[PDB]
DNA sequence: CAACTGAAACCGAGAAAGC
DNA sequence: GCTTTCTCGGTTTCAGTTG
């Protein structure tokens, strides 16, 4: 019983993250924005709030104690999805080289 | 992987300007010609950078479109970030006819 | 945006950590 | 076990510069 699976579902269903949307009706495939940050400018990442949310939920960032580190927050979730058996990247559907890019992930039941 | 690979390339002697500058095999000269300039030969001047792109798997002959400028960027940035290589900027001459950088190898 | 650059952001994968 | 994070060694983009 790991924490990432259900947490991530709740974030997509909430609709609080601009580009974090379902791609099918079954709610088993979804898009996650993935844009290369600027030099100390992480607002172009329309889902930067998502990476912060994961460090908050997991306690890896406690506001007022730790120094903000968005680049690291992004690496923690990248490595988390890669090593997860609950998610497989649909590399054929991922779109990294467009004006508003995203990865595509599917949920293994 | 980089430290031993670049040693082997210098030892090999396949690269005309890539030579040792001392007996201890701890300081070496690496050619660094600008691609647009007039005395630039695409074959030998891009050879070492391509060798690195091939060795690591980035470039694949007959499969990928050549991109010499990238190959050069790869190795430049790999030397900067490596703590196995510090540049001796006072010994480097990048603004002459036969330009070169100079690097020391930390053991 | 041709070639080029330093610095920052980025990456996979194995070891380490945590549960 | 069973899942996330840390460490390592380069790699690629960022925001310009001609290094």
């Amino acid at each position: 019983n790991g924490k990432l699976r259900q947490w991530l579902i709740d974030q997509i269903d909430s609709g609080k993250y601009p580009g974090l949307v379902w791609e099918n009706e079954e709610k088993s495939i979804f898009r996650i924005p993935w844009k290369h940050a600027g030099k100390q400018d992480y607002n172009r990442e329309e889902d930067a709030a998502l990476f912060k949310a994961w460090a908050l939920f997991k306690g890896k960032f406690r506001e007022g104690i730790d120094k903000p580190d968005p680049p690291t927050w992004k690496t923690r979730l990248r490595c988390a999805l890669n090593k997860s058996n609950d998610f497989e990247e649909l590399v054929e559907r991922s779109q990294l080289d467009i004006s508003d890019p995203y990865k595509v992930y599917r949920i293994v039941p």
